[PDB]
């Protein structure tokens, strides 16, 4: 077995058989009686000799320490400043997973509260995320701090950045979903924090990698777990020697990551990591609440806007004329780059929309698939091949029925997503490569993403769809109310 670009999507990164060099690791049985595995550097760090496997935990660590560890017993217990029998001092991380006890040893001020105080008053998602990269960079001292937000398809967008002036910007850039494989996302979801202390360091083998019964050691919750050589190469091509990531959990899902990159080796001590993880939890909670508030404000605004229109309709004899005069104002309901009105087989457009002569084909399509419901796509050329030609202007379409009887619609459009990019990076910046080649570089990642979203628009969110359904009911309703008046006209 060797990992490469053909099979890295399935790399079993939870069982790498190695740890990072800034600590050592002992695996014991579920009762913590016997040593089953140990990293090769345990002898050096703990002051021991030969094969530790088979020796008892007490033999290896001391009765005192084993007692304290048992008492501490999948969320790892953090025990700063513990001592082994001979007086060597360690920050110890202890957990049980799959009924194996894993003990991690690192040879070894109100920070979290003060950091959290500086974000608690953020009053929008942007205000929260902008200040956080700045704050985390200043407090933790990394050369770059980013926040990635995952799109619905899994792609990452770099939504905030604080960096050393001489580093290139990645702000507004996207990376393909495949840049972080599924197993990596599963581990990000399980552990608040992920540390890479030295990307160019030499990893330390776990002894044995595979036990007598054929089982590998599952290091899913071990902070010393080594990382993929694919990512190692990616980091090295970027000039990045160390990282720490904080998982952003919103509504029980992985919303994104706060990622700290350092151009030289770096690892935070256990007490600072505890503070950073606590910060991450509060950041996640506050973000969750701010997203929810923004959604509420958006729905509230839309209802008020629909009421304003209904108020006008109550003083107009001719609803169709009112719609022809007003339809552009519905662009305020749902973010869009254009909007149009298809009523009585005539088209009226505003903003970025398909060309006038393309509309009858589009309207026939909408009438065939709507079935009196909101219908939406962010890949219009997949439904109408001829739409490819105008994808630069209108690649996404959301259609709202506005009559219970006639095939009349209000149509919202969005441009293909590359047209709305706001990328702060340097197009002249290039990257060196290793054996796997230029795939493992930001430049190439971004190019792959751009190619993957050709002819597609930003997807219509659940909130967009909810507003559209409310608008359908309002407009179908008022059309029915005016139907005798319009029959007369
Ligand atoms: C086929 C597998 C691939 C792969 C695997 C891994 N990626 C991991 C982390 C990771 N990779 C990236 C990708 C980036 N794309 C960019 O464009 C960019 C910067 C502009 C970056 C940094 C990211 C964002 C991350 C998240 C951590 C970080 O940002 O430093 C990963 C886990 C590493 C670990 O064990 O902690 C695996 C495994 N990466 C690939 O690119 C493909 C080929």
């Amino acid at each position: 077995y060797h990992v490469d670009l053909t099979n890295c999507d399935r790399e079993p990164i939870h069982i790498p058989g190695y740890i990072q060099p800034h600590g050592c690791l002992i695996a014991c049985d579920n009762a913590m009686r016997m040593v089953l595995r140990h990293s090769e550097n345990c002898g050096e760090l703990l002051g021991l000799e030969g094969d530790l496997n088979g020796r008892t935990a007490e033999d290896v660590l001391g009765k005192r320490l084993v007692h304290d560890l048992r008492n501490a017993l999948t969320r790892p217990a953090m025990l700063p400043a513990m001592e082994t029998s001979d007086g060597r001092s360690f920050d110890i991380s202890l957990h049980r997973y799959k009924s194996t006890t894993i003990i991690e040893f690192e040879p070894s001020l109100g920070t979290a509260r003060k950091m959290v105080d500086r974000i608690r008053e953020a009053d929008s998602v942007e205000s929260l995320i902008s200040r956080t990269t700045r704050l985390v960079k200043a407090t933790l001292g990394y050369d770059r701090v980013l926040i990635y937000r995952f799109e619905e398809d899994g792609a990452g967008k770099v939504v905030s950045e604080a960096k050393q002036p001489e580093l290139e910007s990645f702000l507004g850039q996207y990376f393909p979903a495949s840049d972080i494989p599924q197993q990596a996302r599963a581990l990000y979801l399980k552990n608040t924090l992920r540390i890479i202390s030295d990307a160019s360091g030499t990893p330390i083998p776990v002894l044995p990698a595979v036990d007598v019964s054929g089982e590998p050691l599952d290091l899913s919750y071990a902070h010393l777990r080594n990382f993929s050589p694919i990512h190692c190469e990616y980091l090295r091509n970027m000039g990045v020697a160390a990282s720490m990531s904080i998982s952003v959990i919103v509504d029980d899902a992985l919303w994104g990551l706060i990622v700290c990159h350092h151009c030289s080796p770096r690892v935070l001590s256990m007490p600072v990591r505890i503070a950073a993880a606590m910060f991450g939890e509060f950041f996640s909670m506050f973000l969750q609440v701010l997203k929810q508030k923004r959604r509420l404000d958006t729905i509230n605004h839309a209802h008020a806007a629909l009421d304003r229109f209904l108020r006008l309709a109550a003083h107009r004899a001719n609803l169709e004329e009112l719609l022809v005069d007003s339809f552009q104002d519905f662009a305020r309901l749902i973010p869009c780059d254009g909007v149009g009105l298809w009523v009585g087989n005539n088209w009226h457009g505003h903003g970025a929309t398909p060309p006038h002569d393309a509309i009858p084909r589009l309207a026939r399509f909408v009438a065939s698939v709507s079935e009196g419901r909101v219908w939406a796509t962010h890949a219009l050329s997949q439904a109408i091949p001829e739409a490819e030609i105008y994808a630069d202007t209108a690649a996404g379409m959301l259609a709202i029925p506005i009559s219970q009887v006639k095939s009349d619609y209000l149509l919202f459009f969005r441009k293909e997503i590359v047209q709305n990019l706001n990328w702060a990076g340097n197009p002249e910046k290039s990257y060196e490569t290793g054996p796997m080649g230029d795939r493992l570089t930001p430049r190439k990642s971004f190019a792959i993403w751009k190619e993957s979203v050709r002819l597609q628009a930003q997807p219509w969110s659940e909130a967009d769809r909810e507003i559209a359904e409310t608008a359908r009911i309002a407009l179908v309703g008022v059309a029915f109310h005016h139907s005798e008046l319009m029959a007369g006209l």
